[PDB]
């Protein structure tokens, strides 16, 4: 038992540990779509960089759950990262609609791990959830709707012009 | 009743007016090893500065309870601050030891108010809670804790030499 | 085919997203240290950002190889990243000899996608692995030699105080 | 023999030679398109300039070979620059589809020059290669490839609208 350690369920911890992978499993996702889109056949690049970037940020999301785990007095154990569902993405809307979903998932996680945390109660948990994941998810959904939306109305997936101007308009 | 009172449990109230004290009795006991790593016998000077800010941070933590218990229309109600437990701290590694304790005494007096205000359904003392003590705590401790470790990977109590560098390197 | 490709050999092409997968691998091993000097019963801060940073070095090695695919033509496959082979390090020695192996291991792989390159007559694909991978590897050897030298100079892995001064000097 | 001449292969000389002639062709025939876009029943302005902008760029490699053979102390021999294959280039597409040939056309030239040189160890006439021209041709070959297929999801050679929104925002 961490000399640090206090108010910290096993179940809690268990639980940081398995969402630290998710995390870097919707990393691992979004950097496959990137390179998707990088290739010359498909030519999107600031699809891609939209990619790339959102994959940096996932990474984040897992450091900051190691920090976390050590910083309550939890060890750190990590599994296997699985490669993403797909290894290409169709096209701008079949990605964004992906993206929606890998996103909704992830959400359902933190929710259900701010649930247990309420269940344990262990309000510094809660507090973290919702002040570093929370409200950062449902911006994410948000924005990642917005899209979706206009790409339909720009005519996707049929309208190669419509994802031309996607790429150079929204992003 | 308070005119500005509203959502605030007499149970709460007490609480935070003991929480208040908690916070002065810590601030008084770092000050004490403050003085105690001051003396000419003792000598650890940056360790010594360790121990005066933290009293000042724990001075402000209770200040910051005044603040509030008259925000939400409560009344601060002082009692004695009681003298530290010892007059003498050891050494470093005993001192690191003893703070740890006091720290993760004053969490657990904090978590015991976030229960009591969530149970009361009061919603904006659990986010003061939350947002200004809980996560300085797990911060503190954490920090403590790793000092703990360096002080036993560095030889003490025993060894003179490795609580020497640990004033040049950890702290300031 | 791509209409880009030109002289890429599919036995390279393949060889490449090994190489991807294996960068990944080191960079997660790398993640792993680093979240174990991080824990309060380890505590070795400067040790800890040293690995966090070959971490970041390492996935960007994985980037660079993503990226090489699509400019030559070839299709990015990604695997499973496997889990580190521990999950506590004992020390800062240990750490560091685990880290020669396992940089050793790349410069390998590195050596060996570079004598299939050769032998496919790629000149591209070898100017590309001596400019961005072979000099760095020797030098990022060259100091974690250097590193063990000094760790074993300063009483590793007994000598507490040894490793403390590490800590504060080397890094 | 040149004072200075040392290690180089008169058939590396001679091929220096047609590689710099291939060079200023390719010039040559950017230049045309250059012209073409320039008309005013074209009227592609950027997408004229991105060509002029190639045609220089030619030009400067067939200089740095005229200053490669002076220094290996071989001696410059120059040919007849021939026109271009057509007078007029249809389209963006069309000009882009050309130019796509005629970049690895001159990449194959080139790769052919490093292995006549591999096969006369010049490991500098090798170097000289890998680092001015090779790296050069496959990012001006994935450059190129990314517009066609932009060019085409935009809808040419029949929409004229694309061939439009091509020219305002890609070059
Ligand atoms: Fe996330
Ligand atoms: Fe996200
Ligand atoms: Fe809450
Ligand atoms: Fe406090
Ligand atoms: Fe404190
Ligand atoms: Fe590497
Ligand atoms: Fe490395
Ligand atoms: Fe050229
Ligand atoms: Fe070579
Ligand atoms: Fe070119």
């Amino acid at each position: 038992v961490s000399q640090v350690r206090q108010n910290y369920h096993s179940d809690c911890e268990a639980a940081v540990n398995r969402m630290l992978n998710l995390e870097l499993y919707a990393s691992y996702t979004y950097s496959s779509m990137y390179a998707f889109f990088d290739r010359d056949d498909v030519a999107l690049h600031n699809v891609a960089e939209f990619f790339k970037e959102h994959s940096h940020e996932e990474r984040e999301h897992a450091e900051k759950f190691m920090k976390y785990q050590n910083k309550r007095g939890g060890r750190v154990v990590l599994q296997d990262i699985k490669k993403p569902e797909r290894d290409e993405w169709g096209n701008t809307l079949e990605a964004m609609q992906a993206a929606l979903q890998l996103e909704k998932t992830v959400n359902q996680a933190l929710l259900d791990l701010h649930k247990l945390a309420t269940d344990k109660v262990d309000p510094h948990l809660c507090d973290f959830l919702e002040s570093e994941y929370l409200e950062e998810q449902v911006k994410d959904i948000k924005r990642i709707g917005d899209f979706i939306t206009n790409l339909k109305r720009l005519g996707l997936p049929e309208n190669g012009m419509g994802e031309y101007l996607f790429d150079k308009h929204s992003v």
